[PDB]
Order: C-alpha cells, then structure tokens, then sequence
C-alpha cells in the first residue's frame, strides 16, 4: 500500500474534504490519527472507514487547532500513540461570503483564527514533533480563492492568501531541518456546495452549471474528493514528494493555473 | 501640480512611508487628511510639509483603523472637511519577526489586526463614501515579504500576502462602481531599517550590505521614500492610473518581480 | 512637459498601439525618433502628430526590427539625431490566431521572429547605446495572453510569455548598469479589433461585448490607447519610473492581475 | 506496477533527465516508447533499462521534434506499436548560455526551434493521436529558469517561459477533450551540471556550492534524477494525476515557489 506504516494526522476529518482524507489514508495504509471538533461525526468516520479496511490502525481526537495548548497536547498524544509522526494533513477550515465592506469584526476574527490561526498553530507543533527525527511533512489547505477569489468573497480569499504565503515562506525555513510544506487547492463536492446548489432555483443552478462547465477545462464539474483528490492527497502524503516544497497543488481540473 | 485639487485621506502620515506620502502628495497640490494614531508626530509631520508648501490645505485626524467606528467617523469628517473624497491610501501597518514555530495568539492577533482588519475597515469605509460619485481609487499598501517573505517573517508575510489578494478580489467586485484598488510594494529606509542597521556588529552590516547589493539590481541598496517611492505615489493617487485595478506596484529597485 | 527633453525610440509607430505611444510622448514634449516598416503609415503619424505639436522635434526611421543590422544602424542613427537615448519601447508586434495542432512551421517562425527575436535585437541595442551614460529605460510590450491566453491562440500567448520572461531576466542582468525594464500589458481597441468586431453577425457580437462586460471590471469594455493607455506609458517613459524593473503593468481595466 | 501497461512516448531518451525518465517508466512497468537523434544512446539506454527490467516492452525511434512530419511518423509507428498512446513526456531540449546583448540570430532560432517549435509539434501530434480515445495526458519540461531565470540565461530563460504558457493555454483548450497537459520543473544533477562543475577552479565551486546550499532549502544540492525526479514522474503520467492540468510541478527542493 502506498503509505503502509505512515504516521499521519489529519484535522478536520470530521466530514467534507478532510473526512476524504481519512478514508484515502486509511484505505492507502496509513495509521491515521483524525482529530475535529465534531467527536461523534469524527468517529464516525474513523469507525466507517474502518469498516472498509478491517485491522487498520486509526484513532479519533477531539482537538480545536486555534488553541495552541490543545493542539500540543493532541499532537503529542497520537504521535505516542503512533510511535512518531511523519505527516501532518491541517484541512480544518472555515468559510463564509459576505459582501466586502459589511465585514462585522466578529466574522474577520472567526475566519482568520481558524483558517490562518489554526495553520500556524497545527504546522508549528507538527514541526517540533519532527524535527529531531530531520524528515517529515505538513501539508496545508490553501485554495483558488487565495489568488483572487469570488465576489462576496474577499475574506475567506484573504484567509487562504495567507496560508498559500505561509507555506511558502515555513518551507524555506524548515527545509534544512528536512521538512517539506505544501498547499493543496482543491475544487470538489461538498456538504455547503451541495447545500448551496439544493437553495438556487432551477434557473440560477442552469446558469452555475453552464459557467462551471466553461469554467472547469476537465469535465466542467466540481470535482468527486474520493475519486479526484484521494489520489493526489496519497502521493503527496508520500514518499515521492520528499524533492517539492512550498508548492500549491491545484486538483480542480484546470479551474485556476498557477503562475 | 500632478495632483492639484486632489481629495487624499493618507492612514499611517506620522512616521516612515506614510509620512513621506503625506509630504509628497502635500508638494503635488494635494488637499491631504493625515491620519494616524500618535497626533503629535502626525501633526508634526502635517506641519513640517505645510511649512514647505505654503498655502496647502491639510488636516491631522487621530484615527484607529482597526476600529470601525473610528475610521467610519474620521473618514467621513475628512470628507466633509474636504467636500468629497478622491483617494484613499492606507498605510498603516505594524512589523514584527518571529521564528514561526514560536508565534504568541497575542502576537498573531495584533499584526492581523492591524495589517489585515485595518485594510478591511479603511477599505470598506473609502467604498462607501465614493461610491455614490462613480469613481474611487484606494491605494492598499501590500509588500514584497506577502509573495514569498523572509527568514523568522512568517507571521508578517502572511499579513501581507491577505492585502494583496484582499486588492485583487475587491477590485473586482467595487470595479463596477468606477472603484480602482491597487497595492503597493515598496522597499526603502525606514526608521525601523536604520534601528536594524545601527545595532549589527559591523561584520553583519557589511555581510547585510553586500547580499542587498546583489539582491537589488537597480543600485543594490533600499530605496529613499521622497525620491524613489513619493513619484510612483503621485502617479498612482492621479487620474493616470485609472485604467489600473488589482495589481501589485513594486517601488523595490528589482528586488521582486510580479509574475 | 512630464517628457520634456527626453529622447525616445518607438518601434512599431505607423499603427495601432505604436502610433498611439509616439502620439502620447510627442504631446508630452519628447524628442521622439518613431520607427517601422510601413513607412508611408509612420511618416503619416508623426506628421499629424507635429500638426497637434507645433514646433516638436520628431523623425521617422525605417527599421526591421527582426534584422539586427538594421536596429544597430537605425538606433545609431536615431542617437545620433538626438544627442543620445533616454527610452526605448518596443511595441512592434505581430498577432495571429490558430489551433494549436495545426500550427505551420512557417507561422510559428514569424510570431516569433517578430515578438521575440524583435525584443531581443531592439533590447540589445539599446542596451548597448544606454550603457555608457549608465542610465537607462527599455519598455517592451507584452500581453495579458502571456500568462495563459485565448483558444485558438496558444502561438501568440507563448511569444508574450517569452517577453515577459526576458523583460525579468535582463532587469537583473542591465540594473547594474543603471537600466531598467519593464513589460506594459495593454487592452485597448485596435483596428484587428475592430475588424474582428465588425465580422461578427449581431448575435456573435452581443455575446462578446456581454463576455467583456464582465471580464473587464472597470467600464466592461477595451480601453481607448490616447485616454486610457497614454498616461501610463508617459509614467512609464518619465523619470518618475525610475526606481522599477521586471515588472508587468497591465493597463486593461482589471482584466488579469498580476501575482 | 504504478505504471502497469501505460503506453508512453518519451522524447530526449538518450541522454540526461531524459534517460532517466525512460529508466523510471520502464521500471514503472510502462510500455515505453524512447525517442532521440542520438540512436546508439538511445538505444543503449532502453537495453540497458531493460537488463533492470527483464521482459519490459520498450522500443527506441530516432525521430526530430523540430521536424513536425517526422513527429509523426514516428509517433504514429510508436502508436501502433503500443496499440495506443496514453501520455507523451516532452524531455527533448537545448541549453546555450549568452550575454542577453550578444545574441546570434542562429543562436536565437535553434533554442527556440528545439524548445519551443518541438514542444508544439510533439503536443499537437500527440494531441491528434490521443483526442479519439477522450483522454490523454501531455508533460512538458518547463524550467525554473521560465520564471525569471540566471544571469547569462535570457534566452534559454525565455523559451521555457514560452512552454510555460503554451502548457496554461493548450490545458484549456484541450481539456473538454479529456486531455490534460502539465509542465515539470526540475533541478537536477545532468551531464552539462556535472561539466560546469568540472571546469570551475576550487575557489569559484565553494562559492557554487555555497550559494546552492543557501538557494536548495531541501538538501542544499541539486537532486537526483533517479531518486528525486523519477517518483513526481511516475505520479504524473499515472492515473493518480488525473484531476491536474496546465500546472507547473517544481521538483527542486524548494529553489522556487509558484504563486
């Protein structure tokens, strides 16, 4: 299996694209510690998951990724559990529109904590916890919206903006410790997509469907997480990526390009 | 005068880049509302400038940008004071290294604060008020550090990195409105600089001094505000520059490259 | 005159964007040497240009720009007319479209001989002519297709990528040297354009002009050369430019950002 | 195998990063199509991979990519050989060192006749060969010398920059096809590197290799074909990369970041 014995956490795997990621590490081999703020849906993943690949090695961890005490602790307690880490997956994440100057303080806080906080936080413990051994690997979760972004969507843009930055800049600091930092930016199905496609009336969803056809070079759909991106989330997760650092990875079949 | 009758509000005009804006749009012909936060050196700074530009029409207004009611009622004083608003340039912004593993909630707070809500709120404020005439131009300070960034940089290149994208998003959306956003990247002495040059054995200032002139093509040192950077602000604040929205202006001697 | 005095090159003057150019820097008090191949069209355009201007100091050169020889012994003579060379921009320029799996060897050939090799002998000679007083400014022209361009128009969008690549790549080599260059990125109406608008049957063309309207967010149509594209190449010519190189400007409403 | 039964088309088999793509598909378990102008190497690189290998199926073509009715001859008898044709990878390409001022009109054209002309004519004949079926995968070799490039570099620069653009604008043109085309940017040990290396005195190679080491934030050295690049290869012409197109895959260490 292509990351038989890995030792990879994962937030945010209580459900959408980061409980994609559980089930594509779990299905790939990997001893997956999947940690959310959401316990019965995150172990409900875990338990499903497992269900589909009987005698694999995964544990479920409540852990708020804006609170650094947590995530220290958290972390330090799957990577015993595992026995070390060798890949830290941060997809927790946080989204809301909102027209750009009718941004309430609150709303700017709560984005940024999570989405900008919470990488921070997760890619700074992941790197204490691998430096000594000289190797590992964080991946984080930028997205097209961090190079321009949508209308009513200058916030979370930014949000992602920072994360894409970010890892760019870690990456060359902690490359010569022997840790490698990449953004996915990925374009799928999700539970708010799907809510947001189910509330258009038939005439709004028609015009959605003919700019995302035209949009998405690759089929003009957004893309299936399990089908599309469980394979790029495997091979970044390994070995093969050990040479690619402080890259953005775009799996949205041709949605943005980057530059 | 370049920008004779000119409405400006400059954020940020009692020290550094932002008072040396605040000079260069006062000698343009500029009716300038200096903004800031410490109301005696941004008075200073209105003064000294009038001193050399006789009869200029300028105002201080102590403002917080990151205070929403603060920049809504300053700003909307500037503008009566004025009788409109023409350009809206916000640099105010707060620097701050840290290695990236060790950055206090505290830390992370304050420059996203102030670098990022402060963009939002002088942005959406500046909206507002241009709107209803059509036009608008807002000049967002951004920074070659948001592409990429330096050593122990982190926490501000990610702040950064939000201006810029936060810009190219909003031009988008406030473009329809005759709204023109862009950002600026400029790499000259500031007082901070000339603090980090004075305290570096000479060993470090001659090694700092050699790699800048390798890094900076066009002359291989930082930049000087009144004479590399205030012509490129002139040309932006003007009506020549309104073809423009959503790009990054390095004022950097080659430093970086837009791509 | 923000050109007052300076001495200036235009390759490309008998048309288009090029006529426009020397028409801008001829009103904007420039000594300007215009050059082409259509030398009934060039002498045209700096005679009316004179008629605007009277008493302008203006000359029309002859000039492949593809044939070195030719560039040297124009330049030169050009120089030498004018005492020296503050600017040179580089407009001449060639557009084709096609399906990118039937490009004849003979159409790729002159894209490029044109757009590139055209840049790299008009930059070179240039350089040469500038070195000795070590100053400099070198303007070529490149295209929001060289990021990634239109269907059908894969050839030409790989030509302007090369320039802007090469407008990059000297900037480091010739800084030292005091020269700086840069790479405008324009959309504005041309007489292709307007041919291209003309053939379209009504339904085509409602649908283009739908297309653009959101495409570009400031004023949803191509821009006018003379009001929207002068202003910035005069910054551009002008000292005010001085401390910027390897940049891209795109003057197109907001059509494309640069990253 | 990752590879199993794939039927690929490699141009630049004989020598280099190239040979190492026809080692690493073979052992891959791809049915692989080496082609080249130097037959005895490249012949002797797919015996030799076939030693490693027993019973692969591979087959050497000499065929010039700059000669597009030889692309294909060649590419259709590799065709019919395979039964098919799944991915072609681009390696074929030149290098040349110049001072951006001293150009020859013969240099000028054979870099871009082989590394541009001949990525357009294997893409277009692959593109043909492929477009039945309703899916495809094309891998150029783009360069980290496209973004900006070296000193000395422009030209050879400027051509990836063009493989650059061409791969954005193919990807969209095609993708509606089911055909994906990606670039790859690798710094790798190669026979001209190891040359240079050879011919620089002590002093000039500990500045080399202490410029690289600051440059390389992985490893400080420039990778390994066979252990670095080969496993990025093999995830790119897999099925794993399905959902990626018009993409640029840096795979060095961290030299560069796209954006």
């Amino acid at each position: 299996k292509l990351l038989e014995g890995k030792r990879i956490i994962v937030t945010g795997g209580a459900q959408g694209i980061g409980a994609s990621v559980v089930r594509a590490y779990i299905a790939a081999g990997a001893t997956v510690a999947s940690m959310d703020m959401n316990d019965t849906l995150g172990q409900q993943v875990v338990s499903e998951a497992g269900k589909a690949n009987p005698g694999c090695k995964s544990r479920y961890y409540h852990c708020n990724i804006a609170d650094r005490p947590e995530v220290e602790k958290a972390f330090a307690t799957a990577a015993e559990d595992m026995g070390g880490l060798d890949v830290m997956v941060n997809v927790a994440g946080v989204h809301r529109h909102s027209p750009p100057d009718a941004i309430a303080e609150e709303l700017y806080d709560m984005l940024f904590r999570v989405n900008v906080l919470g990488t921070i936080n997760t890619n700074a413990v992941a790197y204490r916890l691998m430096k000594g051994q000289g190797i590992g690997n964080i991946i984080n979760f930028g997205s097209e919206s961090g190079l321009t972004g949508e209308i009513n969507n200058a916030l979370y843009s930014a949000t992602k903006a920072a994360v894409h930055t970010w890892t760019r800049n870690v990456a060359r600091q902690w490359g010569p410790d022997g840790i490698r930092i990449n953004a996915v930016l990925p374009y799928m199905v999700t539970p708010m997509y799907v809510d947001f496609r189910n509330a258009l009336s038939s005439e709004d969803l028609a015009a959605h469907d003919a700019a995302t056809k035209t949009d998405i070079p690759l089929g003009g759909k957004f893309g299936d997480a399990d089908k599309d991106l469980a394979p790029v989330m495997v091979f970044l997760a390994s070995d093969a990526s050990h040479f690619m650092t402080g890259q953005m990875f775009p799996v949205d079949g041709g949605l943005i390009a980057v530059r």
